[PDB]
């Protein structure tokens, strides 16, 4: 039998709800959410690192001049400084004054670092969303499978076959683009793949962290060497990803909305609280048992004993109830004014028995499905003590839920009262406008 | 769980209440006062004799 409902996408809160066959007993059902998983379509772009800046060594062409020319290395930089008379530990170098030259060469390479202290530059696309499920139906234990949430593809949960539907909402905290650094994620809006800027995140650009074709963009200047000294000394931008780095800020993991937690193996964005579930499970038909199997009850009765519309199952409840065959009985609240703890309960010939209950409203009136039977419950509910829980609520408050007996009789009061003194003032018009009329007449 | 409450300054009479914990059975709570002492500050000024 195909059951088809909507569960609201929260994890760690379980739905509840009876599958109902005609011509056999309720069949309870509950699907607990393990986690949800938004798996994004990711496209690396480059690989950004601490560049290194490397210094062959320079030529001191002696009584004579030497020429620079082009090579096909990261930022290279090439200049034929005239004029230098180096010393060294073992005197002059050249024995000309003037007529001598250094060529300075240096170009810019990935660091050692790079290997493992790199950010990740990623495109970002929509892409396969995922979730784990546990589900219990009848006397079948919890069965739990890995699902699709696209609505297309079946999952086979203890033996039930389980189809979930997409989310009702598209949303999803990636940007187009992010930057994966460590174990962070951050909607960083990175230059593209050339066109990264000296000082900058992109200065330092590379498709992959061991592609020999590196994009290198520093202001690296070739400078003058000192006098008499045999050094290549140059200028150039501090490394742009160090600087990222110290201002990379608030990563998403810190900032991303709906409470989600960020995955990077896949690149994912868990137990995201987004909109609801649609789903449709088809129970074995050897879960369900025929009316006149089942024990039959009435004579219910509910009396709320306790109640305190706390986070936790606060309310307490007794049901005096008759039934024969004195046999299991499923219980649920099919209202959403309360969420019931006990799934099923134990009847004898006669008696009570008693569940819990979560609930927001200050004056519950809930309608309690007991098999083959329903009853009413209400009662009154106390504020709860703790003004901060570290656990989330069991149940959804309304509009109104707040709403009390005293505050619904002032609303009745000064609803009825307008209402009441404008229609005496209309049929005092319409009375007295027939009076004229038969004045006339 | 905190009860807090407002019970006569006498000695001998215990004050009696009952502490009602949300969803846990009331646990009585029986107060009773063996003495009340207040000290003051003295500060000697001379000694007679
Ligand atoms: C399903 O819920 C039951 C509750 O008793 C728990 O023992 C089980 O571990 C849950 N399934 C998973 C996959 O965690």
């Amino acid at each position: 039998y195909e059951h088809t409902a909507v569960m609201p996408n929260k994890v760690g809160i379980p739905y509840k709800a009876l599958v109902e066959r005609p011509g056999y007993a309720p069949v309870h059902l509950q699907i607990q959410l393990v986690n949800t998983r938004i798996i994004p379509s990711t496209n690396l772009e480059y690989i950004t690192c601490k560049y290194k800046t490397k210094v062959p060594s320079p030529v001191v062409k002696c009584c004579g001049a030497t020429q620079c020319t082009s090579k096909p290395h990261p930022d290279y930089q090439c200049q034929v400084f005239s004029g230098v008379y180096p010393f060294m530990y073992g005197g002059a170098y050249c024995f000309c004054d003037t007529e001598n030259t250094q060529m300075s060469e240096a170009y810019v390479e990935r660091s050692e670092e790079c290997s493992i202290d790199h950010a990740k530059a990623y495109k970002v696309h929509t892409g396969t969303v995922q979730a784990m499920v546990n589900i219990t139906y009848g006397s079948v234990s919890w069965r739990s499978a890995d699902v699709y949430v696209n609505g297309e593809t079946p999952a086979k949960i203890g033996d039930a076959k389980l189809i979930i539907g997409p989310l009702s909402s598209a949303w999803s905290p990636f940007d187009n683009k992010v930057v994966v650094y460590g174990h962070e994620v951050y909607n960083y809006d990175f230059p593209e793949y050339g066109t990264g800027k000296a000082g900058s995140f992109g200065d330092l650009q590379s498709r992959t962290s061991t592609s020999n074709d590196l994009y290198a963009n520093t202001n690296l200047k070739l400078q003058r060497p000192q006098a008499g000294i045999v050094h290549t000394p140059f200028t150039q931008v501090p490394s742009g990803f160090e600087r990222w780095k110290k201002d990379k800020g608030a990563p998403l993991n810190d900032v991303a909305p709906f409470g989600c937690s960020i995955a990077l193996e896949p690149l994912r964005a868990e137990n995201c609280a987004v909109g609801s579930i649609p789903i449709s499970i088809d129970i074995p038909d050897a879960a369900f048992t025929r009316i006149s199997e089942t024990p039959t009850v009435s004579d219910l009765e509910c009396k709320i004993t306790e109640c305190t519309y706390a986070f936790d199952f606060g309310g307490i409840a007794t049901v005096a109830y008759k039934s024969s065959k004195a046999g299991n009985c499923p219980i649920h609240s099919p209202s959403g004014v309360a969420v019931i703890k006990e799934n099923d309960v134990t009847l004898a010939e006669s008696g009570s028995f008693t569940f819990h209950f979560s609930t927001a409203n200050i004056h519950p009136a809930f309608k309690l499905q007991v098999c083959t039977s329903a009853v009413t419950c209400k009662g009154d509910c106390k504020p709860p003590k703790d003004h901060i829980v570290d656990y989330a609520a069991q149940h959804t408050e309304s509009f109104t839920s707040a709403i009390s007996a005293t505050a619904w009789s002032w609303i009745k009061v000064l609803v009825g009262g307008t209402s009441a003194f404008i229609v005496l003032g209309l049929i005092a018009t319409a009375v007295v406008a027939l009076v004229l009329f038969f004045h006339r007449h």
